[PDB]
């Protein structure tokens, strides 16, 4: 089964904004999604300190980052904390939409897509090159989803091979934003973004 | 009674080449500690939204500076998530240790003081101003405890008026380090490096 859930309307908005509006600089969604990811793999290494058992999903803290040419997509993988149904559905919509006003607010007052990430709203980035994400997640207290959107307003959300715990963004590209599947051109962005990243990152080679 | 420990001895080592580097760029202390408050804002936030009685001890999501020139104190107020007894003594110690490890080596490698929050250690940047550190925080599974380090490699913790809950960073500075009691110099800071944090930040007049 595949439940179909609406955006709230700030996020839907975001989103087409996002797509919509001229801007050439591209390349900052990959320094988001792995800031995402460093953020996750911070929170249950923090968390494990006072409940050891909750690696016992997986002890090792890394990000990989997976381009495929015969697919069309460019996969972020981290084994971070995961995203509880409750996350998928209520609780990150909620923050987004507090982050998305400031963020809008920032704009038109002469702020720069590529300062997002200071909004707390950065994921929503991956669609500068994507027309669709697809997104794996496993969190320690719920089952594996599946969360998709083309944007346009929806979200499906289903159970979902296992991955113990963590989350796959995938990134289905647009058909002229395919630079980002070549190698050269990923490691340059991860040297000029990410350097400092405290996990390690693998861009898988194809 | 005050319990006296030992940092960890790569923290002491961070504290000390804080404190003993020529490094003429220190007002970035205060965006490093602001942002310390947004993070521990942002957590209260998501976790009160699953289990609402976490906002038993204050509903309001702010952030005071407060300037004291007869203290030659400046203390950042929040009403974040707060420290426990196994965070201050434990915990964050054993976080700050890879954090250490990983800024070092980026300085070896010529990065730059001002990066110290890529490393997830920037509370220590209190250092380049403050002679003393006096940290009040509450925690809602716990009590509230007075943290203190004059570094030298030891930090004291008491049970410590009540402030339901959060984090109070107490700066006290040094005596050539007194302009950042002064209003149109946390003014420009604030304005430079804090632009976009979201919650609201009052800076207190004398
Ligand atoms: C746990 C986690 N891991 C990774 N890699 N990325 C994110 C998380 C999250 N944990 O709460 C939040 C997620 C996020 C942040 C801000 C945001 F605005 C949206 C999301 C998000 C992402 C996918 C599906 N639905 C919402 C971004
Ligand atoms: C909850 C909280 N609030 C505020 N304002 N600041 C901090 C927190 C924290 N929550 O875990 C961690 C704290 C911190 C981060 C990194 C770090 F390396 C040290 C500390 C810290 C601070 C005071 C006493 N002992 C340790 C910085």
């Amino acid at each position: 089964e595949v439940e179909t859930f609406a955006f709230q309307a700030e996020i839907a908005q975001l989103m087409s904004l996002i797509i919509n509006t001229f801007y050439s600089n591209k390349e900052i969604f990959l320094r988001e999604l792995i800031s995402n990811s460093s953020d996750a793999l911070d929170k249950i290494r923090y968390e494990s300190l006072t409940d050891p058992s909750k690696l016992d999903s997986g002890k090792e803290l890394h990000i990989n980052l997976i381009p495929n040419k015969q697919d069309r997509t460019l996969t972020i993988v981290d084994t971070g904390i995961g995203m509880t149904k409750a996350d998928l559905i209520n609780n990150l919509g909620t923050i987004a939409k507090s982050g998305t006003k400031a963020f809008m607010e920032a704009l038109q007052a002469g702020a720069d897509i590529s300062m997002i990430g200071q909004f707390g709203v950065g994921f929503y980035s991956a669609y500068l090159v994507a027309e669709k994400v697809t997104v794996i997640t496993k969190h320690n207290d719920d089952e594996q989803y599946a969360w998709e959107s083309s944007a346009g307003g929806s979200f499906t959300v289903r159970t979902d091979e296992p991955m113990g715990r963590g989350t796959k963004v995938i990134l289905h590209l647009k058909e002229d934003q395919t630079e980002y599947l070549e190698e050269r051109r990923i490691k340059e962005i991860v040297k000029k973004h990410s350097q400092f990243i405290g996990y390690p990152i693998t861009l898988f080679v194809e």
